[PDB]
């Protein structure tokens, strides 16, 4: 399924980001997409250094936060619709939310942000991804 493999991209990117940053990932061709996406998230974070401080303060995530609040905040990245750069920003933002969750001693949220990201990607982003050549196109652009 497209939807299972999207779930796998999310868990890979999150695990990679948590490992990279000194955190545990223990609550958790494909290989080329995963590799492209890890690298694309590194490049974006080094260059743009976005804290997404607007989005994070709007969501102010806690174990009581519902998917619909996550969805509403993420939509702000897509207010002019989807493109590849905004998808990269969405993965990097979810990795930032996992890191912030552990830092707020809300480690329970990591697993939940992973499900929420997979839900949002499969629902809102996959239609555009498929229309635009699927994840192969992401590899064509990002190496």
């Amino acid at each position: 399924h497209m939807s299972q493999s999207n779930r796998e991209l999310v868990v890979d990117f999150l695990s990679y980001k948590l490992s990279q940053k000194g955190y545990s990932w223990s609550q958790f061709p494909m290989a080329a997409v995963k590799q492209a996406l890890r690298e694309a998230g590194d490049e974006f974070e080094l260059r743009a250094r976005r804290a997404f401080s607007d989005l994070t303060s709007q969501l102010h995530i806690t174990p009581g936060t519902a998917y619909q609040s996550f969805e509403q905040v993420v939509n702000e990245l897509f207010r002019d619709g989807v493109n590849w750069g905004r998808i990269v920003a969405f993965f990097s933002f979810g990795g930032a939310l996992c890191v912030e969750s552990v830092d707020k001693e809300m480690q329970v949220l990591v697993s939940r942000i992973a499900s929420w990201m997979a839900t949002y990607l499969n629902d809102h982003l996959e239609p555009w991804i498929q229309e635009n050549g699927g994840w192969d196109t992401f590899v064509d652009l990002y190496g």
